[PDB]
């Protein structure tokens, strides 16, 4: 599924993402936008370390989900990476929350640092009623 902006903003808000561990909804919106264009079936294989990024937040298989084909990988979210390719984003959100419970917080994703950090992200939630 490819979410429309405000549709996603409300979906994330209902899933308890607004202000989760101090992270605003606008920040999560900026993350999803740059990671996958709000596409839940987006995938990216990394030939360098043989890991794959899955879903709307492009969560990596080396540490967060199990895909059975990533060398010496772990599954901190305790989910099949397939769970991160569903139209329903509840599991991806649980995993995104798991990721930010760690020391880096939202900084876990380099794309967030690249195009969200110290940026004006108000634009992502304006007019969505959140």
């Amino acid at each position: 599924k490819v979410f429309e902006r405000c549709e996603l903003a409300r979906t994330l808000k209902r899933l308890g993402m607004d202000g989760y561990r101090g992270i605003s909804l606008a920040n999560w919106m900026c993350l999803a936008k740059w990671e996958s264009g709000y596409n839940t079936r987006a995938t990216n294989y990394n030939a360098g370390d043989r890991s794959t990024d899955y879903g709307i937040f492009q969560i990596n298989s080396r540490y967060w989900c199990n895909d059975g084909k990533t060398p010496g990988a772990v599954n901190a979210c305790h989910l099949s990476c397939s769970a991160l390719l569903q139209d329903n984003i509840a599991d991806a959100v649980a995993c995104a929350k798991r990721t930010v419970r760690d020391p880096q917080g939202i900084r876990a994703w380099v794309a967030w640092r690249n195009r969200c950090q110290n940026r004006d992200v108000r634009q992502y939630v304006q007019g969505c009623g959140v």
